[PDB]
């Protein structure tokens, strides 16, 4: 359909309350929105880090420019209709900055989709199903805030799955906010933690068991993202299921953890893997190894979310949920249609194309690099 | 689109001329025709086996009632469009007979692309290549004959690349054959074997090296289809490209070759993979370990032919090429349209769906179950 | 004694009561009994599989075409009392298909120990034990309906073992049902389990220890067939005995289990071995690496039930008895003779060549395909 | 049929010519034939050792008494007909000596077998073969000689195969030998090795490259039978076929090589492995694995060579042969049938149970201790 011009613009929207993890507080959370705009047709898609170049090497300021200044050039003028050129393409232009890439693939795929008149999902192959049991995370650094959040949104009946940010507190310190979680949302919620790589593999085996105690279902990135050896020994020592989320990367390093199963879950993120064709094919490795899928989010908007969930309705099963509480805990949406929770999972959308218009309006109210 | 019927018919087609492998000859070839119609647009597919139930445990009887009796009845008043549903649906039918799965999963797959008017290639991202470099296979018992219909092939500017069927000799006789066709073929073609599994390890060992001396570059399945084991020392030892032909069969088993590298290429293969959806993921394992891809046939039709070459068109990289020379083996098609060679390589079609419609006429002619 | 014809027919026989599995629900039991008429004697075999081609890629009607079609053919006018070439010859016409391949094997062995006077047993060299105790499924859906059956059984005093089918309910749900059924029949009855591959590993590893608390003696197929590796971590993990079932299929893959013990026993089934003469090759490779032998069935008639008897009986050591409950489980026999159970132990037969005539009339009233 | 009673006499019967081995000069051949009388029809079977006590443990004034006075008793009165017993009980009996007990199996084979009317190879299942090629050894400590008895072998149309039995000789000296054999006999005869354990691997990983160069085919035993580390290392290192054979014993050592495929080829022999119950296990977990099966001798006499006969035609395959010379390198025969070879192979007997009866005249003439 020929790429006419390939825009992107950043986007600051903040939290309705902060996140904080082992490695930053989210006050605020910045994106990059990729406007593909080809033959009258727009195809919007986003990509964007977390506590800037933190969790990632990405941030908002590093994503604008290698997408406008390396992609977008070899990208104008290019068959629209053709992904698979596309991310090649992409692949022999920039190195990483995954982020960058994934939110233009979100935006081809999505035009696509939407010429067709079809989904992202029955574009992939159909759905298998409708909603995806979605976790509520308990972030904030107060026990009583925490428990008070976490028993509203069983009674909502939107959450209950519930993940725990561990790693600011000490080691002892943090078992202890879990027994006071676990004592009551015992079995009314479902728990995990996340800490965030703040472990240092001794304090790791020590502690893991003690959370294992407590009934804690899945245990997300226990050591550092590099220590996949250690990662490993958890694993084959503890009941727990271990989840790997800053480990995973490329292809390679999810094949890599998969050889003698050095993690139970993997936790998919379009961001973190470059997009929807890379997550497919960590998820077919998985699926080979036998390592359960995930289904994270880098806590992104609509767009993202709803791309998310377009894909995740396609995978063959996801044991654990994911997480896409994107939208909710922003402070607002840059879209003109919302993504509604019934009963404690999150609803796949009933439109073509992850189903999101932009809300200029909204774009133009925040768009700043920060 | 809702599924209104899924019918299928088994036709046999002659060789213009027997194909002597190390496990049977091929003087005729039997197929399995499913025609899945829907909402008035019908959608064409096959399955079968090589030799009967020979190369693969599946022959045409078997895939004719496994199709008709037991994945057909639950795939009936179904949504068309929907083949994450239609291979999961499959999955809890019937074990096995990746075949009859196979050649369902196909008509489901074109009768969507048709239905959209993009081709099986557009639908799974669109083409990286307009052609694939097609191998012929010298299969008959004379060496003369060989060289001359070898020799005729480089002339008449198709076949450049050479695969030929070692294993109803002795071990010291196929190495003479290979010192008379590596002689005058020397420079001008690509020469590569298939052992069939008529090697016992040991008589690999000693043999591959003498091969790889003659410049044979690629060695297909030396040993047998379980001894994935010998298939690795085998590939440590030489230097040589083995490829996995019969120790091929699921994902799973794609993964466990991968793990440590028991062989160089993969060897992609609907029928024996079970369709389209399924080759994907192993390319997808093989992409990850580092494992080559090549494109297999099980010496199908026009039909087959087809939307294998839709497939391998989407795959990143083919270092060996394919071998679909299915339609130009058989005596005869059962389509209005022929895919045709243009300098060494074989086109990839240009229509909707595996651009291939069934001669009718020429269902009629065979239809026998043999 | 040349091989005048081999002649096979279908017979559905209904169970007295379901049999629910987590693959499928046995409401009814399809057969293929293979007489092998030879110079006025002849020679009864069977072969068929479970929940049609669910349990095993095979099925009824699969069988029959393999064996006609396929088998028979270059079995006719064939010396009868060479088993040896009977099965090379089998092994040189079709690939898998183990039960039509077992199902001739035994009709050729009956009918060569009727001629010689002596029983199947004394063929293969005399037994060893006169009686193996036999174990007794409890497959319904109820609970309570369970333990009834369970308690009657040892008050009857036939079935002092039990072996309990759990994955058709959550893993929550099967582990209460298992807090019921051992705290009744505590001491006074054997339990195992078959999880009949439902369990993903991690599922396994946290619900394995589980049941081993609750004095569950031995864990059957806790995870899927392919994934053998998965079959040794809870192996290496967990005291329990782990059986592999659906994982065995070939010698080499009973070669395979047991290079790193990947399991604690094998379950020995002809059918799903391929005959008498392959079961006992697979008991060899267990005895070397030190694997313990089980002794299955696929819920087969007497014909069945009385040639793996003749089998077993020559086996060195059932450390954990057998499971021919065939006949028990069926509402009808094929034959004019009976097994009769004697102080909860199946009682090894007394005539030539697996002593049972097949009862013509029996036989004329099912012969349905299904 | 009842054992009325076990009686055995030890008979030395000279070799024609020595025989020089690394390990003992053989000048002459001890025996223990073993008459087992029952029901009127004896049975009658051997055991032997090689040197004396120096091949194995084993001699014939051991042979004697462990038979006599430690499994004799047990077997007196006891059922016949069954060899599963028989063999279960003698393991109870007596810890080792596989000689004494292999000489007791083959009588209670060979008496059931002639009590059905049919051979130990219809029994064990029919053969498949009805000749193996037979290896002729060439053992004297001259080159000329050898080699002048090596052209008339081949003249006469017996012996296309040559064992050369080096390590009495230097390392140097003995490769030297190997370059006069090789060079006449270059391609009108196959060549091995047998270098009786002198050896030490450094020597051995040296020595077997400049063995290999010179054609030789199999290089058997070439390090110490303990050492089965460096078995393995030889083998990985070199394409030559590597045989093991005072290495194997039992079926836990047979599998012990088999794991990491520690040898290409297991060498059978009933005496070494306990009889011909024992060997078919091996014979199994060979299979299993994928290594080669051989068919060694003790230089036992007809007896031992016709009942080693039976059962290696019933073996899949035997890619190397036999070298069954046993009758043919002995002075005398201690039965009224000879074995004959036809066409450079040794054809199997056309009788009942080993088809040999005991010439009591000649057992009469020898009967000495020594
Ligand atoms: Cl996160
Ligand atoms: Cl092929
Ligand atoms: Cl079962
Ligand atoms: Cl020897
Ligand atoms: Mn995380
Ligand atoms: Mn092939
Ligand atoms: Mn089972
Ligand atoms: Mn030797």
């Amino acid at each position: 359909m020929k790429i006419d011009a390939i825009e992107a613009v950043i986007v600051d929207v903040p939290t309705k309350r902060p996140i904080q993890m082992s490695i930053t507080t989210v006050h605020q959370q910045s994106y990059v929105i990729v406007r593909v705009y080809s033959e009258g047709l727009v195809g919007v898609g986003e990509g964007g880090s977390v506590g800037g170049p933190v969790w990632s090497a990405e941030c908002a300021e590093t994503i604008k420019i290698i997408v406008e200044r390396y992609l977008a050039p070899h990208l104008l003028g290019t068959d629209a209709f053709n992904v698979s050129g596309a991310l090649q393409t992409m692949a022999r232009a920039v190195t990483g900055n995954a982020s960058a890439k994934a939110a233009v693939e979100m935006a081809l795929l999505d035009l696509k989709a939407r010429a067709l008149g079809v989904s992202i999902a029955e574009l992939l192959g159909g759905p298998l199903r409708s909603a995806i049991p979605i976790a509520w995370t308990l972030a904030s650094g107060d026990t009583k805030r925490d428990l008070d959040s976490a028993v509203e949104m069983i009674e909502r009946r939107r959450h209950n799955r519930f993940k725990v940010k561990l790693g600011f507190r000490s080691p002892q310190d943090d078992l202890i906010h879990m027994e006071a979680l676990s004592n009551s949302l015992g079995s009314k919620a479902y728990l995990r933690v996340d800490v965030n790589q703040a472990w240092d593999e001794q304090v790791a085996s020590v502690y893991i068991p003690e959370l294992e105690a407590l009934g804690v279902e899945l245990i997300e990135q226990p050591v550092g993202r590099e220590n996949t050896q250690a990662l490993r020994r958890l694993s084959d020592n503890n009941r727990v299921a271990i989840m790997a989320d800053e480990s995973l990367s490329t292809l390679a390093s999810a094949f890599d953890l998969a050889r003698d199963r050095s993690v139970d879950v993997f936790s998919l993120k379009l961001c973190n893997m470059g997009g929807v064709s890379a997550t497919q094919k960590i998820a077919a490795v998985a699926e080979a190894s036998g390592i359960a899928s995930y289904g994270g989010t880098m806590l992104d908007s609509t767009i993202g979310t709803s791309v998310a969930l377009q894909l995740y309705s396609t995978v063959p099963s996801l044991p654990f949920g994911c997480e896409l509480i994107g939208p909710f805990v922003l402070a607002d949406t840059l879209s003109h249609e919302p993504l509604e929770i019934r009963d404690y999972e999150l609803q796949v959308p009933t439109g073509v194309g992850h189903g999101m218009t932009l809300d200029e309006d909204k774009v133009r109210q925040y768009a700043r690099v920060s």
